[PDB]
This record gives structure tokens, sequence and C-alpha cells, in this order.
């Protein structure tokens, strides 16, 4: 493609709630990997893979 797959950046740390989603640290650079409906995005970071809510991110 033109430009890279898709991104986004964390607005604010989000810590995990369960074993299916993702932490990260706010200003972090997030995979996107699957945008559900619901806005539980599944994002990659540094070896990890999981679902977190994407009213705390912002694409990229
Ligand atoms: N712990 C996250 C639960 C929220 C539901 C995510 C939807 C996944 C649909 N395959």
């Amino acid at each position: 493609g033109p430009l890279g797959s898709p991104q986004c950046k964390a607005l604010y740390a989000y810590d995990a709630q369960d074993t299916d989603e993702l932490s990260f640290n706010a200003n972090d650079i997030i995979d996107i990997i699957k945008e559900d409906p619901s806005g539980w995005w599944t994002g990659r970071l540094r070896g990890k893979q999981g679902l977190f809510p994407n009213n705390y991110v912002t694409k990229i």
C-alpha cells in the first residue's frame, strides 16, 4: 500500500481489565488489526495483542 498499515496513538493510558484486552501508555503507537463496530478494537503493541477501547486513541 501507499501508506503503512493502520495505527493509532493512545491519548490516555489503558490498563487491560480482562485477559483478552491490551494495555498501553499514553502516546504509545498501536498497530490496528481489527476495528469492531463496538469500538473494542484489536491492536498489537510490543509483543502483545488484545482488545482496547477506541475512545482512548486517535487514528494516525
Ligand atoms: N474484555 C473485552 C470484552 C469486550 C468485547 C469485545 C468484542 C470482541 C468481538 N469479537
